[PDB]
């Protein structure tokens, strides 16, 4: 019960209303808008391929929608209801269902519990907020790649943050100053970074 994002699955970082950076960002991997503007690369720069305004961004923007719509379709498996830190836990594979506001300070530990193919999709109802030096983990098998972020609203990423999983918000991306991802930035609105590391994974 991961989420396949098709075309979307090669992006960084992907945005119907543009990509702006800051800084000497680093996506490895592709970078599209359905829009007209990137900004700030340089001093940013990809390593895959820019796809602005073409049949490639189109394609990565709807199959990163229908995801996002299947990511909130999941029935969830854990209800954390009106819980608002994600910090100091360990999670097995799990849908976990969080009602308002969620932040990351500290840390969270993601468990694959000796299978690999552990899946977690996060269903944030509305903000993700990660503090500075905020750090997400993987132990015992968990990969990057079968970690979602379904975020209702915005997410919001802490300067110097770390975070694994594939982000995939209704509007906006922000990834304050030197926060780095294992994972994916997909954006309904803009994406904004700041002297990022962005490194798409794969299974």
């Amino acid at each position: 019960t991961g989420l396949d994002l098709g075309a979307a699955s090669s992006f960084g970082a992907l945005a119907p209303q543009g990509v702006a950076n800051a800084g000497a960002t680093v996506i490895n991997g592709d970078m599209g808008t359905t829009g007209t503007s990137i900004t700030g690369f340089p001093p940013g720069l990809i390593t895959g391929q820019l796809h602005i305004n073409d049949d490639t961004s189109t394609q990565a923007f709807a199959d990163s929608r229908t995801a996002f719509v299947a990511g909130q379709a999941l029935i969830a498996t854990v209800d954390q209801a009106g819980t608002a830190t994600l910090g100091g836990n360990t999670f097995v594979a799990g849908v976990y269902k969080y009602d308002s506001a969620v932040g990351l300070d500290g840390v969270l530990t993601l468990d694959g519990a000796g299978d690999a193919s552990s899946v977690w999709v996060f269903q944030l109802a509305t903000t993700l907020v990660t503090y500075a030096s905020s750090s997400i983990i993987l132990t015992n098998g968990a990969k990057a790649n079968n970690v979602f972020w379904i975020v209702g609203y915005s997410a919001t990423l802490g300067t110097y943050s770390h975070l694994e999983g594939n982000v995939i918000a209704n509007a906006l991306i922000a990834a304050q100053t030197g926060a780095t991802i294992n994972g994916a930035l997909l954006a309904g609105s803009a994406v904004t970074l700041d002297s990022n590391t962005v490194t798409v994974q794969n299974s």
